Parts: structure tokens; C-alpha cells; sequence
């Protein structure tokens, strides 16, 4: 059952008000939630994008997204973003009873910001329309977690390796440290690690799992300056336990292959080399024929994170060709920003970005105008 013929006008008729107060809404909900739930914090919800606060928006924002889609495109939903959220809910180990508990805080502070104007009507409508995305959401959910080797959420790993390889990059190597079994990880996958704060908050982060041993996890962290966790994961002591969930994330080498010969171009920017990494790892292992193209942007050669085993890697393919950019020292095969009008890219290939948002944005944009599809072209936000 999809959204019902009485809610639609009300949708219709009240999505500009509603879209207008998300920014108000949502840290009010996110305040009486955390408030009543705090064992929601210490694990589960990041409090740098509670404090950040756009990040944070997402939640309530994809709400509106969804009640638009489900407007235009009746019976269907906006399959790419339901598939982003349900994997990182999974990585975050959601279990389908808190959808309860973001309905009553969320519909909570629409009705406290809505005030006499929340009718029974305008919630109604909009009930609807968020039950309608749980479901399809724990839907989702429920066949990610039959995919597992284990029945938990995470368990706990010991740091075995750890090396200093840039001026801000450690690339660590993870062993378990109990008996769960590992659920093997596919190329562009992720993990989600937990280490608490200097105040003892649990709080987990995604990272891109990198080449290793069917017995490890392996992941490559920027540190970020202004963030909370990557310093506190960059200053753990090799045999410090920490636990570590499942592998997931839709962006896989699967993805990028709509048939079996179309060619492939990797675009990325910094630290947004480790899925390219993983990918050309699992490429080589496979011996592809595609033709693959990587570009890889950085400040200088010595601050590209991982180029050596990249280019290991790529040398094992068979039509493999590797560039760098570097935009502050001179000494890539090429200096300042990717032009991809030199670029021969074919209306068969696909297309991955991974960088920073200004970076994607300005790819994506490029590509689009130099008459890359849309549909051809593939990102991963680190965020
Ligand atoms: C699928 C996926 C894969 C990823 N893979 C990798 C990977 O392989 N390698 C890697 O290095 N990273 C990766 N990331 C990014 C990683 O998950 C983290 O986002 C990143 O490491 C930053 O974490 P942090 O705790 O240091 O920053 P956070 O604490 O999350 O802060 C992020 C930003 O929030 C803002 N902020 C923080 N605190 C405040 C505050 N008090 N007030 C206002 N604003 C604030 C700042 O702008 C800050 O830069 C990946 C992310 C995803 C989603
Ligand atoms: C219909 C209900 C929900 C919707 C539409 C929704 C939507 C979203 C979206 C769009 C994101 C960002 C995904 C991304 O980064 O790409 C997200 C992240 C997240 N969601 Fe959900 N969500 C829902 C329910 C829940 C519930 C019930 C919980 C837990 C009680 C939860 C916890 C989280 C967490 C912890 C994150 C990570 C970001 C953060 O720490 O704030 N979500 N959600």
C-alpha cells in the first residue's frame, strides 16, 4: 500500500510549510530524543553532527525528499536513497523498534513548532508518509542483517598494525579479538569503529575497508582537525581493543559494472583513494579486461595517501593507466584541477567520484557539461 489518495493533497498542500520548518524541527526533536533516550548517544547518534546541526538535518530532510518522490512517482520509492540509509543503519546496528522513538520525537517537535496549526489532517497525512518509509527502510534492514556470518551488531577487534603514511594518515589492521565470525566484505565497503570520547561517549565513524586478509579489517583515516574521533582513533597503541561492526555500503565494484566489458574511470581526491583502492585490488584478483582510468588528486606526491600500493595494484591490470594530480607541490603527471574535457570517456563507461563534497560537486558538474550521464556517474560522500 502506498500513499493513500485522502493523505496526497495534504502532502501536496503542505510540503513547502513543512520542507520551510525541517531546520527548526530538528534540533528539537534530536534535543527531546537524546534527552529521554540518552543511551542513544553513547553509541548509536554522532554528537558532532548533533553540534554541526546541518548534518543532522538529513533525517527529517530525506522525509520530505520521500513524501516529493512518492507525489511524483506513485507506488515506487527513491530506491538509490533507501539503499544509502539502510546500509549505514545497518552498520550502526538499527533494530526496528526505534523507528517507534524517532516517530514520537520527531511528530513530537512538528507538533510543539506547528503548534494549533499541526491538525489532525496535516499529522495524519505525514504519518503516513513517515510509516511508509520505516517500513520499507526495516525492510531493507532486515535482509542486510540475514546476510551476516553472526547474529550481532559489532564485536571486538584488536589493533595489530599501525602506520604512520602521510603527514595525517594512519593505516591501521584489525584482527578480531573474540570468536564472532567475520562477514566477508566486498570491494567499497565500509565499516562502522566505535572509540568513546575523552568523556566516555561511545561514537562510531565509517571507514572504507582497504586490502587485508579475509582475518582483518583494514582501513586508511585522515585525520580531521576539527573533528572528534579521528584523533582519538589515529592515538590508539597497537593491542588496544575496539569494536568494529559489520561490512556494508551499496557502492561496491558491482555497482559500477552495468555489462561485462564497459570500461571504468575512478575519479578521487585525497583520502577518497580507498575505495579506488579496494576496487583495483578486487579488479586485479579478478583479472579484468576493462579498461580502467584513475585519477587521483592531491597536494604533492608525498601527501597521496597509499600511491604506492595503488600503483602496485594497477600494475597487475591489464588495461590499467594511473594519473596524479597534485594541487600544491608540482610534481604529479599533472599540477592543479582534474580537466576532464581532455579525458576520452566513452558514453559506455561509469564513472566513480570519492573526495570531498567541493571536489565531487565540481567533477560531477564538469562531467555533466563535458556530456557524461548522469546516470553514469557514481560518488561516495564521505559524511
Ligand atoms: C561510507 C564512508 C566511508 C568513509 N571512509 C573513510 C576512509 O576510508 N577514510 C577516512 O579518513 N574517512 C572516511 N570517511 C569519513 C569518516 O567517517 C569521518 O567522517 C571522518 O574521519 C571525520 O571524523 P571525525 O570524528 O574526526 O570528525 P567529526 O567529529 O565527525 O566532525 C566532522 C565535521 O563536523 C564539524 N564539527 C565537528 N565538531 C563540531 C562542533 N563542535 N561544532 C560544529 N561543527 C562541528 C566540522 O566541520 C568537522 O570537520 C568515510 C565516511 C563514510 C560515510
Ligand atoms: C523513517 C525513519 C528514518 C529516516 C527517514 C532516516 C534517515 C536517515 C538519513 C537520510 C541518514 C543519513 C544517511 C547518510 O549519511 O547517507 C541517517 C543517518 C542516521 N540515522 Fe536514520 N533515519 C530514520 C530512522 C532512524 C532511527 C529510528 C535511528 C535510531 C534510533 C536512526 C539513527 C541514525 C544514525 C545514528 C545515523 C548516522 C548519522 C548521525 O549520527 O546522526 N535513524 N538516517
Amino acid at each position: 500500500s502506498g500513499l493513500s489518495t485522502k493523505s496526497q493533497p495534504v502532502i501536496q498542500a503542505t510540503l513547502p510549510v513543512i520542507a520551510e520548518r525541517i531546520p527548526h524541527i530538528t534540533p528539537v526533536f534530536y534535543g527531546d530524543m537524546l534527552q529521554a533516550r540518552p543511551d542513544l548517544l553513547d553509541g548509536m547518534f554522532s554528537r558532532s553532527a548533533q553540534r554541526d546541526g546541518t548534518q543532522a538535518r538529513a533525517l527529517a530532510g530525506s522525509i520530505a525528499i520521500f513524501a516529493q518522490w512518492i507525489l511524483q512517482h506513485p507506488n515506487t520509492f527513491p530506491e538509490e536513497m533507501l539503499s544509502r540509509v539502510a546500509n549505514k543503519h545497518a552498520s550502526l546496528g538499527l533494530q526496528p523498534d526505534e523507528y517507534d522513538t524517532v516517530y514520537k520525537y520527531l511528530f513530537g517537535a512538528i507538533a510543539k513548532d506547528l503548534g494549533d496549526a499541526a491538525t489532525p489532517d496535516i499529522v495524519e497525512a505525514w504519518t503516513e508518509v513517515y510509516w511508509l518509509l520505516a517500513r520499507a527502510l526495516i525492510n531493507l534492514e532486515r535482509k542486510l542483517y540475514a546476510q551476516q556470518a553472526n547474529n550481532i551488531v559489532r564485536a571486538k577487534f584488536k589493533l595489530v598494525k599501525r602506520t604512520q603514511v602521510t603527514k595525517d594518515v594512519v593505516d591501521m589492521v584489525f584482527e578480531p579479538a573474540d570468536n564472532t565470525a567475520m562477514t566477508p566484505g566486498k570491494a567499497g565497503q565500509y565499516i562502522s569503529i566505535y572509540a568513546r570520547t575523552s568523556d566516555g561517549l561511545l561514537q562510531p565513524r565509517q571507514f572504507t575497508l582497504l586490502p587485508s586478509e579475509e582475518t582483518q579489517r583494514r582501513i586508511a583515516i585522515k585525520l580531521d582537525p576539527h573533528g572528534e574521533m579521528t584523533t582519538i582513533f589515529q592515538n590508539q597503541e597497537v593491542g588496544a581493543l575496539l569494536d568494529i561492526s559489520n561490512p556494508y555500503g551499496d557502492m561496491t565494484l558491482e555497482t559500477l559494472e552495468t555489462d561485462p566489458n564497459s570500461p571504468l574511470v575512478l575519479i578521487c581526491a585525497g583520502i577518497g583513494v580507498t575505495p579506488v583502492l579496494a576496487f583495483v585490488e578486487k579488479l586485479a584478483a579478478q583479472k579484468s579486461e576493462r579498461e580502467v582510468m584513475i585519477i587521483a588528486s592531491s597536494r604533492s606526491l608525498a601527501e597521496a595517501p597509499l600511491r604506492g600500493e595503488l600503483l602496485e595494484r594497477a600494475k597487475e591490470l591489464k588495461k590499467a593507466k594511473v594519473l596524479y594530480g597534485t594541487t600544491q607541490e608540482k610534481d604529479g603527471d599533472f599540477v592543479g584541477r582534474i580537466d576532464v574535457s581532455t579525458l576520452d570517456i566513452p558514453a559506455n563507461a561509469s564513472v566513480f567520484l570519492c573526495g570531498p563534497l567541493k571536489f565531487m560537486q565540481e567533477m560531477r558538474s564538469h562531467l555533466v557539461e563535458a556530456g557524461i550521464a548522469k546516470h553514469k556517474i557514481f560518488y561516495e560522500i564521505f559524511g
